[PDB]
């Protein structure tokens, strides 16, 4: 590939994925998204290597609720991503239009998400910061997990190892707890512990304090109370969320 | 215990440690440091319940090279830690005493860290920021680990487990590359990625990009780049640490 094969069009996302267009490949006439990535600033994060390894995993997965890197390429000065287009826009932007989602959309969209965090994790996929914005739809409506782009909380820098600094730290206990957030933030339209100041945030995570609004099912509170657990050995696997009676009765 | 068990004196750390006083306990003229602890902050925090879990468990704990918490009491604005007083200061101010430290004083410094870490380990003893800073020494020149006290790094606020936000994610791969860190650092005078800016140490630590100057020994450059391994399951691990040709030439 090079960048002679592709037609750019519109800028995707406001900047919120990076440098990121709507693109064409010219011969066949197919649509996808074109990531373009400056050597000059992945060099001054030191990442090419890391970047190389990523790609490299990436380029051979194939998985229905995860965004499929297609390909890449470079030239003297820029890498370049051919990524799969999701023409239904993020799960932010569906939450933002109907404020919240049913149990059938809600329990399918979980559904999803396990499956494609469960294939993750076989595979040593990094992923990075899963929340609505970072959500795909495909096609037929189907998720697709797209959040691949990249004194601290976690100490003092000169002493903190790469995968800190990297962000690879999401394993699978912290997406278990996120996954929680977002089962309860697509049934009420707002994640359980948002806040108006950073404060107050980190005070109702870890006192693991929230409320359920009423129209919250027995069966929902259950799955998510079982999720939101303080401590990460006691939080409901993946599997086990596959077989909660809940998600099973609302699935599609 | 009281507040009135106690007469207070100077501040300690200049701020470093929080509000820490060096104290005598006024019926056995013993000599400690007293850490105040506001609850108008840990409630602003939420991390009541989280000091209370911690403080348990170090009150049962007795190590060299941890530094004790020998109990702890409350009143209704204010949580007093009762501390073990390290009379020699911190390892920073003993580094930026003699600019760097012999192999000797560094093999020794390792095993005390790797012993006092490995312990933590198997105690289920949090710990937060390895750092000179944080490291104490005792009575003997005993080194004691005392780094107890509390968009992002690891991803947006409102999605991010409790173990993230309290600063919890410091396991033993993490240790690991924290201890070859602080053994170049004891060698050389200041640790292995440092620069002018963030950005650049990003990059350094990112591309494991270090050099050791002439006099670093063999068996010195031999311990630190085992350690340094950008692939977390490939650092030495503690045990193997103790018993690296090095550490046992030169510990004492
Ligand atoms: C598989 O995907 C990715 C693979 C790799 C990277 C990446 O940047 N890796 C990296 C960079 C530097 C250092 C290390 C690693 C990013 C993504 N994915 C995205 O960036 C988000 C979708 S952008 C496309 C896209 C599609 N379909 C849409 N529909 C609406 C908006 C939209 C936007
Ligand atoms: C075992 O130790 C600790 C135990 C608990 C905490 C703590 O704050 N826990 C916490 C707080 C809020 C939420 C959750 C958890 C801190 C320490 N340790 C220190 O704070 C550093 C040494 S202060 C004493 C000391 C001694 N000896 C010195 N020599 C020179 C200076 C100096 C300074």
């Amino acid at each position: 590939w090079t960048l002679e094969d592709f037609d750019i069009g519109r800028p995707l996302g406001k900047g919120k994925f990076g440098n990121v267009y709507l693109a064409r490949e010219r011969q066949s006439k197919f649509i996808l998204a074109l990531k373009v990535l400056f050597k000059t600033q992945l060099e001054k994060a030191g990442v090419e290597h890391q970047l190389r390894r990523e790609v490299e995993i990436q380029s051979h997965l194939r998985h229905p609720n995860i965004l499929r890197l297609y390909g890449y390429f470079h030239d003297a000065t820029r890498v370049y991503l051919i990524l799969e287009y999701a023409p239904l826009g993020t799960v932010y932007r569906e939450l933002q239009k109907l404020s919240r989602f049913d149990e059938q959309r809600t329990a399918t969209y979980i559904t999803e998400l396990a499956n494609a965090l469960s294939y993750c994790h076989s595979k040593r996929v990094i992923h990075r910061d899963i929340k609505p914005e970072n959500l795909l739809l495909g096609s037929n409506g189907e998720l697709k997990i797209a959040d691949f782009g990249w004194t601290t909380l976690c100490g003092t820098l000169d002493y903190l190892p790469p995968e800190m600094i990297e962000g690879r730290m999401h394993d699978e206990k912290v997406d278990l707890w996120s996954l929680g957030v977002l089962c309860y933030e697509f049934l009420v339209g707002m994640p359980p512990f948002e806040a108006h100041t950073y404060q107050e945030t980190y005070r109702r995570i870890s006192r693991v304090e929230f409320t359920f609004p009423d129209f919250v099912t027995e069966g929902a509170r259950d799955l998510i109370s079982r999720l939101l657990k303080h401590n990460a050995s006691q939080r409901l696997t993946l599997a086990e969320v596959l077989e909660h009676p809940w998600i099973k009765a609302n699935s599609s």
